[PDB]
RNA sequence: GGACGUACGUUU
RNA sequence: CGACGUACGUCC
């Protein structure tokens, strides 16, 4: 409630009436700077005129937090504060909200959708655009699209009452720059994309930030992996047998994906599996039934190989028993789907191998040395200080649960309590305040950024465990980049204003140039009637003449004959988006297919099965080729809009 | 469902 | 120096 020199020096360049790239690591500091700038902006206007400051929050939690803070602050001043979110902008006059409010905190995607539709034609209605975590303004972000619209309206020659573009962040960032030249070039490009000539950074009151800055210390621990990999050897033999028995129907399986040699349990092998799957999903045997059987068998074999590769990665990273548990869970989930010859062979082979796999996994001599040293350093820190709440960063959503199960089943430790955030001593998270003075990045590659919210100094460690010193060197150069970016900011604060502005202007110019150069024309709409087939079944789903478009993004089918071609399933997490209500999922209605086709929702009153071309193959009736797309934007055809007059 | 970003990996 | 695959996170 009382502004200090630290909170005032960052806002001093912003009160003069110029854009800024204010960089404050303190979470409370950013909110206080927001409030002070908003007060000084709405108070400096004379009678008759009024501000329309807009705050762009990226996430819903920080959005609601800023909304509550602004509504609690600007109450006695006589200012109307509101909010527009994803669950609040449904059939609501956003134009009337903007015209009757002054401190709207609408998220950026809402403003992008409004600019695309036609509501709020010019941004000149606003007067002060305060972004949150502005360093995301890089490419195709909602922030970047709002800035593209602003720069277009500015350089177009109709620059009216343009709003201020004061941005707030914690780290300006470097990206892929190598030397100070490319670092300064990237920072200048960001400053031009956000249209500012000042970067507010503390230089005279560094002690106020050093008091609470949350600067931890790194303790990189390069450790080795297992040696006697009996589990990995058995899984590799199983995968070799599976590939050998799968090559009986496709003699040219090796000629479909030509990259390099492949090894089981690698991301390269996973990519090769996905590529050979997408290559075997386009077969054109004229039988149309044996072809479907061969495609289904190849899809099942490839899915089994992918699951085995995922199990090998889980065995390499987390405990050995967790990989066997994941394989048993996958086999139990596929057992309750269908029983054909392919499943009756694969599941029976896995059951034959499980009698040895369980005996190998239950051996205490095959424990991961990475998990061993992890529990070692954990118990070390815990008996050194028994009041250290920790956070453990994991890469995979399966490993973040495997480590929780390991901690729950580890006899060497009992004080730990799993606090998974995909009565809580350890918080095993995957990707992200004022607490948790211990971080353990377990094979997870800035990603430990905690200086965006509330923080506290006086004790913080940033242990990093890994198996490849590569990653170590990576983090090293990362710290290097941190330093160099600091230096670059210093240089910018040493630069003059006018020339700087001129430079950034030229930058924006070139940018717009590139933009107008990268403007694809309308795709030539195909006039033929191509049909879509299932991925793992190759069954006739629907013709492109019965496909309708809702909002240039969603695709449905109006064919009543299609209504019996799928089955419904209760959605694991129903939620609303824009104008839809996610009610259920639609899967393939075949013997043992159960392929994920799409999602059954309700648009306004009508029930529609919104499908995804990703889970579809395109076969033309004129030519005969079977092309395979990923996104609807890549599929070019007669995109007929959704006409509610028909159904 | 669609868009966006990040990380890893493969390639002309 | 562009596309591609995966994982993660966000948004509408
Ligand atoms: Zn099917």
């Amino acid at each position: 409630f009382k502004p200090r020199n630290y909170q005032l020096e960052l806002a001093l360049p912003a009160m003069k009436g110029k854009n800024t790239i204010i960089c404050a690591p303190t979470g409370c500091g950013k909110t206080f700077v927001s409030l002070l700038i908003c007060e000084h902006h709405l108070k400096k206007f004379p009678q008759g005129q009024k501000g329309k400051v807009v705050f762009f929050a990226n996430q819903i939690p920080v959005y609601e937090q800023q909304k509550s803070v602004f509504s609690k602050y600007f109450e006695r001043h006589g200012y109307r504060v509101t909010g527009i979110s994803g669950a609040t902008a449904e059939n609501v006059p956003v134009e009337q909200i903007v015209e009757n409010n002054d401190i709207i905190i609408l998220t950026p995607q809402i403003l992008v959708n409004n600019l695309k539709k036609g509501t709020i034609p010019s941004l000149s209605i606003f007067t002060l655009m305060i972004f949150d975590e502005c360093h995301n303004t890089s490419k195709q972000h909602p922030y970047n699209m709002i800035m593209f619209n602003y720069l277009d309206q500015k350089l177009g020659g109709s620059s009216g009452p343009l709003p201020q573009v004061i941005g707030l962040t914690a780290s300006v960032g470097v990206g892929d720059a190598k030397n100070t030249d490319e670092a300064l070039d990237y920072i200048c490009k960001l400053c031009a994309s956000l249209d500012a000539s000042v970067i507010a950074t503390v230089k005279h009151n560094l002690e106020e930030l050093e008091q609470v800055v949350y600067k931890p210390q790194k303790f990189f621990r390069k450790v080795e992996s297992r040696i006697s990999d009996k589990f990995k050897y058995i899984i590799a033999q199983l995968m070799r047998d599976t590939e050998s028995l799968a090559k009986r129907i496709c003699k040219d399986l090796e000629n479909l994906s030509q990259i390099q040699n492949r090894e089981f349990g690698t991301q390269k092998y996973e990519q090769w599996i996905v590529t050979v799957q997408k290559a075997c999903m386009v077969f054109q045997m004229p039988d149309k039934d044996e072809e479907s059987r061969i495609c289904k068998a190849l899809f099942l074999y490839t899915s089994h190989l992918r699951k085995y590769n995922d199990a090998l990665i889980i065995s390499e990273h987390a405990r050995m028993k967790d990989a066997l548990d994941y394989l048993k869970d996958f086999f139990s989930n596929v057992r309750a789907a269908g029983f054909d010859e392919i499943e009756q062979d694969l599941t029976q082979r896995f059951e034959e191998k499980l009698q040895e796999l369980e005996s190998v996994s239950r051996d205490p001599s095959n424990e991961n040395p990475k998990l061993e040293d992890l529990c070692f350093i954990l118990q070390e820190e815990y008996h050194l200080n028994p009041e250290t709440i920790t956070i453990l960063f994991v890469k995979t959503r399966a490993l973040v649960d495997a480590l929780k199960n390991w901690i729950e089943g580890n006899p060497k430790l009992s004080f730990l309590k799993p606090g998974i955030l995909t009565d809580h001593n350890i918080l095993i998270a995957t990707s992200v305040i004022a607490q948790c003075n211990l971080v353990i990045l377990y094979e997870y590659v800035i990603k430990m950024i905690q200086t965006r919210g509330r923080g506290r100094a006086r004790g913080s460690k940033c242990f990093l465990l890994t198996s490849n010193a590569g990653v170590i060197e990576k983090e090293q150069i990362n710290m290097y980049k941190e330093k160099m970016m600091n230096d670059s900011i210093l240089r910018l604060q040493t630069w003059d204003e006018a020339v700087f502005r001129e430079k950034i202007l030229h930058i924006q110019t070139h940018e717009k140039f590139i933009r107008d150069s990268q403007e694809k024309p309308k795709p030539v709409p195909d006039k033929e009637n191509k049909k879509l087939l299932c991925r793992k079944c190759k069954a006739l789903a629907c013709y492109t003449a019965d496909v309708r478009v809702i909002e240039e993004c969603h695709y449905t089918v109006l064919g009543d004959a299609f209504k019996e071609c799928f089955v419904s399933r209760p959605h694991p997490k129903p939620k609303q988006f824009s104008s839809f209500e996610k009610r259920a999922k639609i899967f393939c209605a075949r013997q043992n297919c159960s392929h994920d086709w799409g999602i059954h929702v309700k648009y306004k009153t009508f029930e529609i099965p919104v499908i995804k071309i990703e889970s579809f193959v395109v076969e033309d009736i004129a030519t005969g080729v079977q092309t395979l797309y990923s996104k609807w934007k890549d599929f070019h055809f007669e995109k007929i809009p959704f006409d509610p007059a028909e159904m």
